[PDB]
């Protein structure tokens, strides 16, 4: 299974659904140059295709698909947002057609749904929440407003084909009904097709429906129902987790709940706070950071170096060394620092921030990961593609408090 996702929230969402639901993972982050020496159930291409110019989306999508072709995927999935961004040139229509023509195929079905989440089809309308796409948020998008909530009129305004409609009271009736309706829109000269689901068992169906189908398009949703199916109802329990190993926790965000996790965690095991003013002007601050982690990498629980601070007293150091100069100290620190320790032998990273895992993961040089074991919603265990390496990227917002200690807990 190849999945070719047009952002990077959307691949690591849809990823985590395949493995939560039995399917062995890797999700590579833009076209990979190398080949996979890995054999897994999915492989999840993350790319930057939801409204970039169209002819770009288009040659990105059939490199992705050319690789995951070459390197053994038999079918594929066209991954967009829950709430079907895009416009008239929405890269939607496009690119599903780019890929239709690749294939020599000529039909595939529609489903930014996942009811339990929200995300509801009923008569080809789609609804967010409680109310139409085009009466949510969506209507006022920052970049692809929603003023329609019709999937059938969406699809239609960018695409180069005819968009069709199998209704609830036909999906209720089964994936064989499905297929003979699906039979039916094909007749009719529709090229895709909107299929409802108010409930989750829709979804159940159509993954049941869309079983052969050499390309299917959609959110989360479909994915994850086509992952348990092709399963046979697993779970993410056997998902793998570090191996014991050495581990260090890389804390930079100043958020709200990471403020907590870090003042929870403190408690737990070795800490040094990460200043801001000796990240700038001490050249030897990171060999000394270095040196105090590899010795306290034998307590109970992983050395921890932070950055994390109240937001208010974050407020006060940018407004004194500079939002820029500040950040910069930081991130080239934890850079620097884990490419050390990596050389040293440590296997296991847990950062904490958008920016720091980011930073953390470019300098490691990985390109991609297989995905693992679930620590909180949003935060997998991961493995690097080229070597032997775990980390564990929790954004500001995601964990509960015990995270750190958590995220450890389950592999000792």
């Amino acid at each position: 299974l190849g999945v070719i996702a047009d952002d990077f929230t959307g691949a690591s969402d849809i990823a985590s659904f395949l493995v939560e639901n039995g399917l062995s993972t890797v999700q590579m982050n833009g076209v990979p140059t190398q080949s996979l020496n890995s054999k897994v159930d999915a492989i999840v291409i993350s790319l930057k295709s939801r409204s970039n110019p169209v002819n770009e989306a288009i040659e990105q999508s059939l490199r992705a698909y050319q690789w995951l072709k070459e390197n053994g995927c038999t079918q594929f999935y066209f991954k967009y947002c829950s709430t079907f961004d895009s416009t008239a040139k929405g890269n939607i229509g496009p690119v599903t057609d780019a890929l239709l023509d690749e294939l020599n195929e000529d039909f595939t079905v529609i489903t930014p749904a996942l009811p339990v989440n929200g995300r509801t089809i009923f008569n080809g309308y789609l609804f967010v929440g409680d109310v139409l796409l085009s009466e949510s948020g969506m209507k006022n998008h920052p970049i692809t407003p929603m003023v329609d909530a019709n999937l059938m009129r969406l699809m239609d305004a960018q695409a180069k084909g005819k968009t069709g409609l199998v209704a609830y009271a036909d999906v209720i009736k089964g994936a064989s009904r499905v297929q003979e309706c699906f039979a039916e829109l094909k007749a009719q000269g529709y090229r895709y097709a909107v299929v409802d689901a108010v409930d989750n068992s829709q979804l159940e169906v159509l993954a049941e429906a869309v079983a052969d189908f050499k390309l299917v398009t959609g959110g989360s949703g479909l994915g994850a129902y086509m992952a348990a199916r092709l399963s046979g109802g697993k779970k993410g329990t056997n998902a793998f987790t570090p191996t014991k190993g050495k581990t260090v926790v890389l804390s930079g965000s100043c958020s709200v709940m990471t403020n907590k996790q870090v003042e929870k965690y403190r408690e737990k095991a070795p800490h040094f706070q990460l200043d801001v003013e000796q990240a700038i002007h001490n050249e030897n601050y990171i060999e000394q950071l270095y040196q105090w982690v590899i010795a306290n990498l034998d307590s109970e629980f992983a050395p921890m170096v932070y950055a994390t601070v109240p937001p208010d007293a974050l407020k006060a150091i940018q407004h004194q060394f500079g939002v820029d100069q500040a950040s910069h100290a930081i991130e080239n620190t934890f850079a620097k620092l884990a490419a050390k320790l990596k050389q040293y032998g440590v296997t296991n990273f847990i950062t904490a921030g958008g920016e720091t895992s980011s930073i953390v993961v470019q300098e490691l040089g990985f390109t991609g990961f297989h995905i693992g074991k679930q620590i909180a919603p949003g935060v997998p265990w991961l493995k690097a593609v080229e070597e032997d390496i775990f980390l564990a990227l929790k954004s500001g917002n995601f964990g509960k408090e015990d995270f750190f200690e958590y995220a450890q807990g389950m592999f000792l």
